[PDB]
């Protein structure tokens, strides 16, 4: 009996079903798959792109961004929620290919510097290619890129560098407020007395508190059907998107059901 | 007119007046120089280093292992307060000459990498040889050598990957919590409205009431006049030992005041 | 048409078969697979691993590790062929849970660190968990552990750090040379004009007289069956194995015919 | 008797003496201080910098780049000749302050990393801050930006990585043919039997030989001096500029004398 053949990352179809550029308000364009945000901002000094998506998604987004006539060039930073294989994915050859640098706090650029490696939860079993960050960013601190100011809030618990990012965009030049707010799940995590994260659950309880309190007329996440949106409907798109409040409130009942049901 | 030459981090004589090993506990002995604190903990399955100096101390730690018995092949396990020179200094070198590990939360784990270059305060202006972290380690998380356990604290603050070490070692067989709680001190440092550390002064907050709760009966700090000891007078060295409220309570008198001078 | 799933690095069932110790010299050990070698060498001062195997190996060389006698703190050392995953695989968690040091030269730390991604020809479809050296060595570098002392010899081509590792052991107090050579095979290369490898016809050629000159009685291989040695029949394993001369001579007919095809 | 002091690496004032951008060619520019080379290659899609210079030169050289019209973010990638403090000095703090890249190879890349620490001859005497390499580069690869080519030659010697780059400018339209070619002395080095590096003295051999070949109508250096430019007097720097082959010529000599005097 030979030890096991070793298993690829399979995830739903729609996660790897392309679409075209989704304008979101007048610089920010969800840019990614039908269910999986990868938001474009375009500046007059260059692009910022919020997350990536799976590895094998790179190509399709640069085919997005020259749609919008951005050039792999012009690209000049990347942003991350958190820096699992669904999210980081095509991080590295981004990079290789456009010479934009990452932006990212300690534990993701030491998560991302692993290719999703020795995962608190996951151990190896969800890699990707490993990329190196070239900014290290602090809670709090304000990324400014062609005059468009983005801040960075730290929600540790998806993963310990768990960020959500804020920005002020415009529609039809009237000022919008935009949170990309991080996952708040724990599929299949060991909450109580994980030896690997001690403290996982005051991290979780202090984060349902962050993004509550977060500034937002729009709030964005990185699966679009936690925040419901419905990436497929174009312009309907938003329609049904809940508050940040409601979005932390619905993630703390799911989580407070999952602690008890772990309990017993 | 040139240019400026590069200036060398000078420091005051007593931070590298070698000193021969004094013992703290059964297990426990400060290896370092009289002022600048570096632990051995000796074990039945190898030895642990806390701290190390300046760099050029590397030589003088290996000599003071000798004297314990201490081979450089049982040398198993690095740990830091924090990654400025004066105390992960000779790290590198370390690493290089005992095969051990260094173990350090992502915070701690970066600023070593970069050999403290693009220090939040102090810039490029107090660096040392880079090194590499081979275990990451989260808040609270308990490392274990030869039975002998350290439970890791964060308290941000001085870095932001400043860390306290919790374990309990024994006096002739009778328990003793020791607690090796890192520097509260902010010299020089921009409190209020640095745009590198948004957050600084909530985390020293949060630190001073971390270290007050430590379980501690006998405190040590990587700067030994800090908490009152005394190297230099050997077995009287911890008569005026500072407890871990009064250590806390006179850290946050101090940045109280500096922060009341700063915005006046 | 949603965008392709990612593939997993599949290979035949004989690279993943365990088999206990086999030994080949007085020091010298084969822990690894029926059809992957993995060489465990026994000093007074600990052990040393020559390369790992499959990611999913590092049980099973722990495993027979175990059998000889060797505990997880007694490895000191890892050293490589090349860095793909089918010998660098298990790197990463063998050093967590031993706290060896891993020695290779700088082309072969740059692919272990990004985990095999972006290689010169299989880009990112054969990847691994990175790991990082400790130990930076150079062509002709002397590695002692326990007095055993292992020369490196660099033969780029199947890779551009791969490196032929030779050392002396004995046979009942006998001294045998024994040489443990590289892949010289280049799997679905471009040869001619490859962008990402100008010179690696020269490298190749180089690396042919490099192999025939090494000092050696016993010729092993990352791939046994390259050298024809047959791991599964025990006492009779090395009765067929080629010659240092013999294995350069048939590596570079099949280089030679490749090139013509390639050219037609 | 304490410890000894660190030392600041000190150099002649020369080489930290600023100067205005010299032309070279219609595209190139010295930009650097009257004794440290600093290559500026303008393009229609971007600037490329060859070396830096000192660590406390980043200022100067942004500021000699603004005088060119050249922005911070028009800097694309950063090319070296050998990652010593006074080549590599700033790069870290250039792609701070810039987004460029860096392109290397593995051996500069390893170096560059530890910023100058642990080198095979000068220990840590000669620091500076690490940078991370973007792109690795292998021996004979062709690096373009804005159409011009940029050919990398490993000249191995005075570092493991040290790399000659070639390029074809013009001068009022007519071709001219460009080397940068590294150092080819071994300041203090010992050269026979030298543990960390066993080949030196064939490499050095070799890189004289490659030097000799290089396509060269107007041969540069990091030292002018060793090419016998005089970036002081202007427009008359290159009129006693040696040849790659009396360049190469000169070198092999004061080699040959220094490892006769080494063995006597
Ligand atoms: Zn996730
Ligand atoms: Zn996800
Ligand atoms: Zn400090
Ligand atoms: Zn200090
Ligand atoms: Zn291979
Ligand atoms: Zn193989
Ligand atoms: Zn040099
Ligand atoms: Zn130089």
């Amino acid at each position: 009996a030979p030890l096991p053949q070793l298993r690829a990352y399979t995830v739903d179809a729609s996660w790897l079903q392309p679409m075209a550029p989704l304008q979101v308000a007048d610089h920010t364009w969800q840019i990614g798959t039908e269910d999986l945000t990868a938001l474009l901002v375009q500046t007059a000094e260059g692009a910022v792109l919020l997350d990536g998506g799976m590895p094998q998604m790179a190509g399709h987004l640069l085919d997005n961004m020259k749609l919008r006539g951005v050039a792999p060039q012009d690209l000049r930073l990347i942003l991350l929620s958190h820096a699992h294989a669904d999210h980081a994915g095509p991080v590295a050859e981004l990079k290789r290919r456009t010479g934009a640098h990452v932006a990212a706090n300690a534990e993701t650029a030491v998560l991302l510097a692993r290719g999703g490696s020795n995962d608190l939860h996951f151990g190896d079993g969800i890699t990707y290619p490993p990329a190196s960050a070239d900014r290290i960013i602090m809670d709090g601190e304000v990324v400014t890129v062609g005059g468009i100011a983005f801040t960075a809030h730290f929600m540790p618990g998806h993963t310990p560098g768990s960020t959500a990012w804020t920005w002020t965009d415009t529609r039809d030049g009237k000022p919008v407020r935009i949170a990309y707010a991080d996952s708040l799940s724990a599929p299949g995590y060991q909450l109580k007395g994980n030896p690997r994260y001690p403290r996982l659950i005051e991290d979780y309880k202090r984060s349902f508190a962050t993004v509550r309190a977060l500034p937002c007329d729009l709030l964005l996440t990185p699966h679009p059907g936690a925040s419901n949106w419905n990436y497929a409907v174009g312009s309907k798109a938003s329609a049904e998107a809940l508050t940040c409040n409601a979005y932390a409130d619905a993630a703390e009942k799911k989580f407070d059901a999952q602690l008890a049901r772990e309990t017993a």
